[PDB]
């Protein structure tokens, strides 16, 4: 996988400067096209993808233009072509121009970056997941980008697009561990506990300087009791290992299968091909060994959209419904019809109807079990994002409006993981 | 550019064999997704494009059944995806099937493969024409295939299917001969000649064969006076270079565009990118310095269809008309107003109407002196393809019928040329 040591300011993303950044890394990546010397920056039509939080995600197209296009916001769609100069002709005729591409550039930061490198090395090489990458610097990575958008948020109870969910994350759940670098297989402590943990840790470092304030902020970190968590994830943590349908251990999860991280493939598909191949998952930052049902009771928890995505300030949450009994039987059906062949690798797919009741019911147990789980990692993972908002209420920075209020959002959150937990049987 | 040391044999395309060594050159040229470990050779649909007569094409495309399919004949159209198996799936979801390819085998054979690669690869960096080459290997190349079809020979009379070849032409037409290695530039001696002399004698050493059996085929040879030809170039050649209007020395033509290599790009154009730039003119393997109203005038005979291919013996032979003067004209227009100033390299399109009238009648008059060299060019040319048959004839060898009568398409151009020569003005 090709490298080269050159670095982008994502702020300066509206500036020339970027674009001829940009340029520069494609040439050393030799991606193919973009590489012509006969193209310049003004080549490059730049589009910001919104809805990304961590990581600044940007579209990299074709600008036939000889002057540029200005750069603007999208959301993950397919570019449009902008339009060109009749009199002024691009030096490439159309089969020559260059294709799209996904431009990642990391944040601060779970897996490390070298590491969801050679992860995703294997996952494409020995698995046919993920997507190409044409070569890393020093704080991204470049990929191609398939004709796609994402999902929306209704879409993920449409029952041809979930029995396509259900079948890619099987087929995630599928890859051998070891083949990933945990030597323990299946056998591998979940992410989750190493997740609530450190995150514990640093929502403490965050929410001190609220409490060492007093008055107002301090009553607020009491009024949602913030300190007991700790014991409050071991109680549950306690009760989950205590449970004979926890599951077999573990399997190589997705952890967020929000509907932005799931895609619509715009492709003719083979025929006898079903509609539901043509979805996809994406985006493996935060992928790692945990319980299967950990994993599929996330993606349930998302069917409400803005789950682990927060929520601007100026919109209003959306709430979506929770899937029903029978609609989660159909995932697990969609599940458990594809089973691979651990000595050679073989997919094989089935009828849903085929698929015996008690394997449905055990599944439909380990979700129940994991459930809960999935809020208080959100819920701690949004004390430890409140770090700036916390530091402006501090210093009560005049006039300050966060972009997202975190601290609404873990609150929120951790009354979810407790009610689950207290229905589940938790002594919480 | 990459270079595998292996080689197949065309013979043997409809056999497994082929497949696995097609398999053996992607992986060694590391063509993108045909790599995948995952795949095996039972993955490449494969056709052979029909109406190539030196060069054996294929098509290798995505098989996504676990069993192959049956190779077979196509003509050259974007291949349709063949159907899958939905209860065995490929090990691959449908953003990472392989893109279709070219696979060019070379015949035995104007300009080396060595010359022909390294002048590819200036057309495609310094001027962005021609096709992607992912790699070579001993006895052909790999390229990318764009979606596209070849045109038609009702096409080439489309007011604006010609406007764009007219375009594509001009654009070939601005290449500096000296970045190719002609060092003497438009001043280099046009290839017409040399291929006239060559193929002259190889063509005396085919018919030979005829006149020493005497009789019948002797007869035949005397009928339509083939020994006289060096005689009627040379006497046709010092009246091209005693007219004024000849031109102003040569450029990069293509020497062949015959409806089969041009081609209709499938593809959503820019906005404001005009209708006729989705056209383009592909294989180079006769392009060489020539006089600019030679290349054009062989394209205009090219409308007649089967000019240059030769008509299969069950076949009807096509006779679409000749351009008009107004066509004729029609297509001047187009190819003059186009500029690329060659300081720079920048190419401005301006109004068809703006073009001066006496540059139009001017190009009129090369088109005129160059246009009976293309008769004699494919004549000769026809006599040299004929050895097979006429090898065969010489022998009686029983039940012979040739593929191409070759014999006869030598006559009926070489008739072409005299009279065509004749109504010039040049005493032959
Ligand atoms: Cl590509
Ligand atoms: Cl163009
Ligand atoms: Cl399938
Ligand atoms: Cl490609
Ligand atoms: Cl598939
Ligand atoms: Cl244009």
């Amino acid at each position: 996988v090709r490298h080269v040591a050159l670095s982008v300011d994502a702020s300066e993303w509206r500036q020339p400067v970027f674009k001829q950044k940009v340029l520069a890394i494609l040439r050393r990546l030799h991606v193919p096209r973009w590489s012509s010397p006969l193209l310049t920056p003004t080549n490059i039509h730049l589009q910001k993808v919104s809805g990304a939080l961590t990581n600044a995600v940007f579209f990299v197209s074709f600008n036939p233009a000889p002057n540029p296009t200005s750069p603007s916001e999208s959301p993950l769609l397919t570019p449009t072509i902008p339009p060109s100069d009749p009199s002024h002709p691009p030096p490439l005729t159309p089969e020559q121009y260059p294709h799209t591409l996904l431009f990642r550039v990391y944040g601060p930061s779970l897996i490390s970056r070298s590491e969801e490198l050679r992860i995703l090395h294997v996952l494409s090489t020995q698995y046919g997941i993920g997507p190409r990458v044409f070569g890393t610097f020093t704080n991204g990575r470049v990929e191609e980008f398939f004709p796609s958008r994402a999902l929306t948020a209704q879409e993920l109870r449409d029952p041809i697009i979930s029995r396509g969910i259900a079948r890619r994350m099987r087929e995630l759940h599928s890859v051998d561990l070891r083949r990933l670098g945990y030597e323990q297989g299946r056998a591998t402590e979940p992410a989750l506990w190493i997740c609530l943990k450190e995150w514990s840790e640093a929502a403490e470092d965050v929410i001190s300087s609220l409490t060492a304030l007093g008055g107002t902020l301090e009553a607020w970190v009491e009024r949602f009791s913030l300190h007991r968590i700790r014991e409050e994830v071991t109680i549950y943590r306690n009760f989950v290992e205590s449970q004979s349908g926890k599951g077999n251990g573990v399997v190589f999860a997705h952890n967020d299968t929000q509907y932005g991280n799931l895609l619509r493939l715009d492709v003719e598909l083979p025929p006898n091909t079903p509609e539901h191949c043509r979805y996809i998952v994406i985006d493996f930052e935060y992928a790692s060994p945990n319980p299967r049902g950990y994993d599929i009771a996330n993606h349930f928890h998302e069917w409400r959209a803005n789950y682990h995505h927060p929520t601007h300030s100026h919109s209003l949450i959306p709430h979506f419904p929770y899937p029903t009994p029978i609609q989660r039987e159909d995932f697990y059906r969609s599940y458990l019809s594809v089973e691979v062949d651990g000595r050679n690798g073989e997919e094989v797919v089935g009828k849903r109807k085929d698929v015996p009741a008690d394997k449905v019911a055990a599944l439909e147990h380990e979700v129940r079990i994991w459930s809960p789980g999935c809020s208080i990692n959100w819920a701690l993972w949004g004390l430890v994002q409140a770090e700036e908002q916390v530091c402006a209420l501090a210093t009560k920075k005049e006039g300050y409006v966060p972009e997202f209020d975190y601290l609404s959002y873990a609150a929120e959150r951790l009354e979810m993981f407790r009610d689950e937990a207290k229905k589940l049987g938790v002594p919480l």
